[PDB]
């Protein structure tokens, strides 16, 4: 009932209609299948009806309900710990992977405090301040490009970071490392439809191998960042393609969880985008045939939706039922037993 | 090594996906009955042909644990009828209930009780009822019973199946404690709108069908249907779609207050598929921007969709339906729970 390890994977922008799209449009049966324990979160802020990505994620790294563009602050827009600071006073190894730039919102949470989402500047810096171990994502730009002229790589390197800004490696390149951080991009990571590959799976693997390298208990973030990114752009192909990379990411976790037998994993994600629809193909005369599926959109913004979570490992019990995002914290600390 | 529910009571919301139950988290006054569950699971919802199911084929899995043809009302792929879940009941001592805010020959209570080709074939559904051995049903469709093409009465024919009518209104339970069946037919087609003033209907319905059936110490089934969410899903109506799944939330409650001081009962709440890609979208303000501070819904399609639908369970048994399934699971999660004999 106490997992050693914990991985969060986060789907932005999925809700239950996206997730459904793997169950027709990805060979195979979808790793969603895997899990038992589920559970639905209410996603609103502590001021919107409707969250955005920062106050989505700041409740899930910092167990507080906060305003629209705050980076692990309180609603009156103070600093509150995060679970990885909260893991580095406990001894746990911590790792944050992204398909956007790592100082984009959802990563961003999980290292940074910052009072808007959009100094990405100002967010590659605490990185600096911050205990994580591990990374890899885009946003090169955001550390070697700036407005301050600053090379915030050196800085790294003086905290114990190896910088590699060229491709992801074999576990072998790194296993020595003190601290690893992948660059793999000026600034968001390439689509899938543009050859990606399979990043997100292979950097998830990386942050477990080398995280628990000496028998350390780790935590890890991984992030299907642009899966939004296709719901705002109202874009089906962009957006199915996304979320089949991201449930190979899942099957990537539950592999490692279910042969470790101590790893709790839960995927869950921020909130919904673009009412993406599995609606039955439209023909002109206009009417519907059921028999095949035209997916369709209402909205390029954000939605209130609840949002499915899903729990596997020891602890999976404590997600189900129907909670606030940020109990998602709350529930994470409860079965670790991580003290804050 | 799970508990074995005495009783079941299976609430359809026909037409509601994930974002129309959401909408009671935020116009509903108070908190959503939703909340008192803790098992939820996934249910995949296309037919034995189409991707995209209708309420024919998405509720005669659930009665009779087949997918079949979109249109089929109790019959399998091949037209044949196959035995559903409130035959096995009847054989089993079960006394079984059906309720719905449609007619009651509307496809998701015809398929619990019928066994047809087509949901289109509504008079020969009213008389299926005759043959089947329901003990208890409420809501619309006095038209498919006494103003039918072939003028028969089939009222006639169901009193004399020892069924008591009541075309007048809802009654307490008292009023009606001795009859043996109990049949409501309070409108000629569909009942009432809750905008058009229906009120407690399905609740006060579902508690009446729950003393009735239970009579005597007696084990019971009940089906009870939110029709109309879908039909406000079809209409790209927010206000029908939204009051409708209040007062369905209502039902839930009701379900679930018997369930929690009777103890011995499996309540489960599912919907068919999901219509009119409902979203709670920003509120639009003007020339036009997002406001995410508010909610304005938006809809994308007349139809239904594709998206796996929530299960939610509460009582004995009900980590049964946890994880992801098809939707005629749903009948054999019940049938295994309850132990009875198929
Ligand atoms: C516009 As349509 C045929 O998806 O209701
Ligand atoms: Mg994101
Ligand atoms: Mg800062
Ligand atoms: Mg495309
Ligand atoms: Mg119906
Ligand atoms: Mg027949
Ligand atoms: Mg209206
Ligand atoms: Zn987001
Ligand atoms: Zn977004
Ligand atoms: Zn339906
Ligand atoms: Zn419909």
């Amino acid at each position: 009932k106490t997992p050693k390890n914990v991985i969060l994977l986060i789907s932005d922008g999925a809700g239950l209609s996206q997730i459904s799209s793997t169950f027709y449009f990805k060979e195979g049966t979808p790793n969603y299948t895997q899990f038992k324990n589920i559970g639905l979160i209410k996603t609103s802020s502590s001021r919107e009806d409707v969250t955005d990505s920062a106050s989505g994620a700041t409740a899930f790294s910092c167990g507080i309900k906060t305003y629209n563009a705050a980076i692990g602050v309180a609603d009156d827009s103070t600093a509150v710990k995060s679970i990885v600071e909260i893991a580095a006073l406990n001894n746990i190894k911590t790792g944050v992977v992204a398909t956007s730039s790592i100082t984009h919102a959802t990563p961003a949470s999980f290292y940074a405090h910052a009072l808007n989402r959009g100094l990405e500047e100002e967010i590659a810096m605490d990185m600096t301040e911050s205990d994580l171990d591990f990374f890899a994502g885009g946003g090169l730009n955001y550390f070697t490009s700036r407005k301050d002229k600053k090379d915030v790589l050196a800085i790294l390197k003086g905290n114990q970071f190896t910088i590699n800004t060229t491709g992801l490696t074999d576990f072998s390149s790194i296993a020595s490392n003190r601290k690893m951080g992948f660059l793999l991009a000026d600034e968001a990571m390439p689509t899938m439809e543009s050859g990606r590959g399979n990043f997100l799976s292979a950097a998830t693997d990386l942050a477990i191998q080398f995280l628990s390298k000496d028998n350390s208990a780790f935590f890890i973030m991984s992030e299907g960042s642009q899966i939004d990114w296709g719901g705002h752009a109202n874009n089906a192909s962009y957006l199915i393609s996304e979320i089949n990379d991201f449930d190979d990411a899942i099957g990537t976790a539950l592999a490692f969880a279910k042969k470790d037998g101590n790893t709790l994993v839960i995927v869950t994600s921020d909130h919904e985008t673009g009412g993406f629809t599995l609606a039955a193909k439209k023909n002109k005369r206009e009417y519907s045939d059921y028999t095949s599926i035209g997916p369709s959109f209402s909205t390029g913004g954000h939605s209130a939706t609840l949002i499915p979570v899903f729990a596997y490992g020891p602890g999976s019990e404590e997600f189900i039922g129907i909670y606030e995002n940020n109990e998602i914290f709350h529930k994470i600390l409860k079965v670790t037993k991580w003290n804050q």
